[PDB]
Parts: C-alpha cells; sequence; structure tokens
C-alpha cells in the first residue's frame, strides 16, 4: 500500500558517470564499454556558446583535449567523433561496470529516472516525464550537463535522455543517446520558448486507478462518457486527446479495478469541472500526470 | 533550476540487498561486514504474527535455518542474535561492496530515502519523510519487509530506517538499525492506530524558500508575524509548533532570499489562512513538507 513517485535503482548507471572537461568547460559523460558520451557543448566557452559552429569549433580540438576522469583517475582518449549533439569519446579501457544497456528514444508522456550528476559524481535520483512539448521538468544546475535519464527493464538499463540545456523559463531540453535533440530545440544560447505543456491525460488516468487500489476512492462517480465527449472536455483543459490506443494500455489497471476506462474518463472529466474542493488524491491536490499506466503496474505488483 | 523530490543515488545501497528465507518467510536483509540485519519477524509464521514470543520461537531456529542469498550465491550463516526487533545473521563472507556506514536514529520530520526491495532486489527508490506521529508514507508491498531508509554524506551511508510494518490505514512502521521502533508500534498483527499526523512546519518554510529561489514568489506577503502568533495559526492548523532551533536551520536559506523567516513565517500564515486559491507552488497545489532546510540547501547547492 501506499504510492510514490519512485524512480528506478540508480547503481547501474551511478557505476557510468564520469567527468569530462574540454578546456575550461567540465560536465558529465556517460562511459559504456569503451565510448563516453557527453553533449557537444563540452567544447565551447561560454562565448562560444552564442552563436557556436561545432564542426568548426571541434576542429581545434584533437584526443588529447578531452579529459575524461572515472573517479580519481584518468582515462585515455584514442578516438572522438560527433554524433549530432553528443560527443563520443573512445577510450583504451572498457567500463568495467558496463551493464546490459540499450539506446532508446522515447515518446512524450513517457516517464524516466534522472540521475543527477556533478563533476562525475552522482547527486540524487528522481523521476519525471519526458511533457507533450518535449521538455522535462527537472532539477539541473551549472554542471549537471551530460546526466542522463534511463529506464530499467531488470538487468537491461534503456538510456532515452541526456541533460543539455535549461531553457530561459527554468524547463530543461536534451537529446536521445544518439544526440538527437527532443523537440524543436537548438544546443545554443539563444532565447527559445517551449510550447504548450499540456497534461498527459492516460497517465492522469492510470493514477486514478493506483488511487482507487489504494483506497483513495471519493472521486469515482455515478456516471461513464464516450471518448469523443471525454476529447471535447479534454481540449478544453489542455489536456492530451485520448485515444483506443491509451484505452487499450489501461485495460490492465481497468481488469484490477473492475472500473472500465471510460467510466474512469467520466470521473476525471468530473474532476475537471468540478476541481477537487479541498480534497486531495494519494496526497496530491492536484491531477498528477507523471506516472504511465506501466508504472502503476510496477509499482503495485513489485517488479524488481 | 527546478526542485524535484530528490532520493540519494542507490548504489551503495543496492550492494548491501540480500535475500532472508526462515521456514516459509522471505524477507529482505542488509548485508553489512559479516552481519546480515533483517526484522525479526522473519521467523513468524502468519498464524506466530498474532501473538509472538520471539524469544520462544527463536529457540526452535538454528543458523543453518536462516537461507541468506546475495544474487545468486548463498552465505554461510555462522551466528544469530536478537536485538529488539532486528535479527543480526553473522556469515563467514565479509560484504565486498560494504560502503562507509553508520546506524543513525532519525527525529521526526526528518527526511530519508527509501530502497524498494522484493526477494533481496531492488525495485526503486524514492523520499519520504519520518512523520511526527512516528509513521511513514512509503510505497511497501508484501515481502518489502527489511527494505531499508538511509541517508549519504559524501560516501558514508547513514542507515535510518528498516521496514517492519503496515499499519491497518495503509502506512507504514519500522525500526532503526539496532532494531528499536520509532514510535510506540510493535512487531505484532494486531490493531494498532497511528497519531496525528501534522505537518513539518520547518520543512514548509523550507520548501517556501526552495520556491523562492527557484522563481515562485506570487504567496510572498507583505507582512511579518512573531513566533507565538505563527504558532497560535500553526496549532489551528495540526503544523508542528515552530521554535528558536528551526529559525536558525532556516538561516541559511533566509540569507540567501533576504527574506527573514519570520516573513516567510507570515506569508505561511496567510497561505493557511487563505488556501492556495487554485494556485500553485513547486508544481503541487499543497504545502510540502517533505524537504528538510539541509535537503533545500543541498539540491540548490549541487552537493555530490
Ligand atoms: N542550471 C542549469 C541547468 N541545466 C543547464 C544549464 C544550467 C545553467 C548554466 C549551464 N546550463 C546550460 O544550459 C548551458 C547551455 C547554454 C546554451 C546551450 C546549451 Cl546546450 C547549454
Ligand atoms: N503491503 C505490506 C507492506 N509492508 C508490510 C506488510 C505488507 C503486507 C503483508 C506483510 N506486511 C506486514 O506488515 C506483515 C506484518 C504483520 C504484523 C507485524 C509485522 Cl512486524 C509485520
Amino acid at each position: 500500500s501506499g504510492f510514490r513517485k519512485m524512480a528506478f535503482p540508480s547503481g547501474k548507471v551511478e557505476g557510468c558517470m564520469v567527468q569530462v572537461t574540454c578546456g575550461t568547460t567540465t560536465l558529465n559523460g556517460l562511459w559504456l564499454d569503451d565510448v563516453v558520451y557527453c553533449p557537444r557543448h563540452v567544447i565551447c566557452t561560454s562565448e562560444d556558446m552564442l552563436n557556436p559552429n561545432y564542426e568548426d569549433l571541434l576542429i581545434r580540438k584533437s584526443n588529447h583535449n578531452f579529459l575524461v576522469q572515472a573517479g580519481n583517475v584518468q582515462l585515455r582518449v584514442i578516438g572522438h567523433s560527433m554524433q549530432n549533439c553528443v560527443l563520443k569519446l573512445k577510450v583504451d579501457t572498457a567500463n568495467p561496470k558496463t551493464p546490459k544497456y540499450k539506446f532508446v528514444r522515447i515518446q512524450p508522456g513517457q516517464t524516466f529516472s534522472v540521475l543527477a550528476c556533478y563533476n562525475g559524481s552522482p547527486s540524487g535520483v528522481y523521476q519525471c516525464a519526458m511533457r507533450p512539448n518535449f521538455t522535462i521538468k527537472g532539477s539541473f544546475l551549472n554542471g549537471s550537463c551530460g546526466s542522463v535519464g534511463f529506464n530499467i527493464d531488470y538487468d537491461c538499463v534503456s538510456f532515452c535522455y541526456m541533460h543539455h540545456m535549461e531553457l530561459p523559463t527554468g524547463v530543461h531540453a536534451g537529446t536521445d543517446l544518439e544526440g538527437n535533440f527532443y523537440g524543436p530545440f537548438v544546443d545554443r544560447q539563444t532565447a527559445q520558448a517551449a510550447g504548450t505543456d499540456t497534461t498527459i491525460t492516460v497517465n492522469v488516468l492510470a493514477w486514478l486507478y493506483a488511487a482507487v487500489i489504494n483506497g483513495d476512492r471519493w472521486f469515482l462517480n455515478r456516471f461513464t462518457t464516450t471518448l469523443n465527449d471525454f476529447n471535447l472536455v479534454a481540449m478544453k483543459y489542455n489536456y492530451e486527446p485520448l485515444t483506443q490506443d491509451h484505452v487499450d494500455i489501461l485495460g490492465p489497471l481497468s481488469a484490477q479495478t473492475g472500473i472500465a476506462v471510460l467510466d474512469m474518463c467520466a470521473s476525471l472529466k468530473e474532476l475537471l469541472q468540478n476541481g477537487m474542493n479541498g480534497r486531495t488524491i494519494l496526497g496530491s491536490a492536484l491531477l498528477e500526470d507523471e506516472f504511465t499506466p506501466f508504472d502503476v503496474v510496477r509499482q503495485c505488483s513489485g517488479v524488481t
């Protein structure tokens, strides 16, 4: 019983964190096998960030200009290349702590854990979601670049995010592990505005199912709705449209509780229209959208 | 920028998790040096839990009746003793992954990270607080007993909690690593009710300072108050009384923001009296009390 914003155990990722310095810029790198992955803006000075030509700036850098430190020991850089917005530094030593891993590009609405790091050292772990506007609401300070986002399936770490940038609004942008930014963001010190941060409806529904499983049931109403009727309401409240794909994914939660997906949509519709009236659900006074239906099943079943 | 409920990186604790089985009961153990610590109710059947005499039940158990498995390998139990509500199983092998560690008994209001485990395997990490009624609001399923709570200072893990029990209300109770329960709880299948779960005022104030640091400032008012006036309001809203010790601990946050502690108390007083009016602070529609002033300083400074 109880429901928490839970992150994956970070050990497997902690074993991969390294410090990468180029010139006077220091950030985090991810050491997997004999490659260290880091944001390409490690080669930039603050002045370079205004309008960087990364290919040009990289010509002035050789293998010995990239200082990679794993713990208190120096790794020897024997090759370097740029893949989109990430640098791949080939080192002469495979990371002995390399876990089984994959690189995945996630969809908006998907959740992951972040191991926030500074100087190659882990400071904390938290759970977040890729927003529908392709930003993340993280907790990152200067030096946090190169910290990564990931999910774990038994013994396999799927790396999905690498932190690159803070927007002028204090929200965060980054890339997958192939260096492609999520969303339209560019690694440049130029004002970039994020789009509408809509609520991830399927995740709110998953969290309403988690609340019923854990005993918070006051919000269950006597109504039902249709996908089209619900979506008219969802549109009005800047919620993402619900599709039959989302209904399908909520099926195991509907089966466990005996509450039809469309009945739960009608409960959500009434909560949107009437508010919480000073009440709480799972210790929250607002509708939580950073738990996927998979996260709810995982937490409520105890997958390790 | 950004503010998250952040847990400590769990790696150091993951390396200590083991599975302990006695008869047909299986739970988690914490392997540090050559000792495995686990809840004493590992020796109980479900029938025994109704009215257990642990000293009597333990007479029927020998070293070979405790099966300790670390990963997929079996540890040899060469001694066993009961210390309060925990069993200490001496094994013939020191844990090679034992981090630098201390056992601490925390005060109510203090926060810690929990590495929730099942069958000796970590499932997730989350941050919580020792409530003023000595319960924790965790996320624990059957098999989670023996999962631990901890804090980390650079390379030293301070273990503060070991999970033992779920109360009939779905809140959690457990012990320090010396086996002494927090609060008046007993390891028995008997209905035990928790006292008033008051709000940890000093933590709410720390989180209001975190909000100002991160740009959420709408709640700052033109008023000030006194400790006695504030505490009259705090009493009325089931908030813990604020003392000069709490004011002293908020000093670094007051210094960073230039907002006197008593001015922040007056802002909190108005929020209690007027509510949030549909607004949010740091993404929350309620006042958060699971961040200590130390946690806010740590997250806002990037301690690793
Ligand atoms: N607090 C914080 C969090 N996450 C990143 C950053 C900060 C503060 C300063 C460093 N930083 C950046 O965003 C630096 C940067 C500038 C322009 C483009 C890119 Cl790719 C990066
Ligand atoms: N869901 C859950 C979470 N945390 C613990 C437990 C559960 C469900 C069943 C196991 N369990 C217990 O509390 C078993 C127990 C009974 C009586 C006294 C003590 Cl010390 C322990």
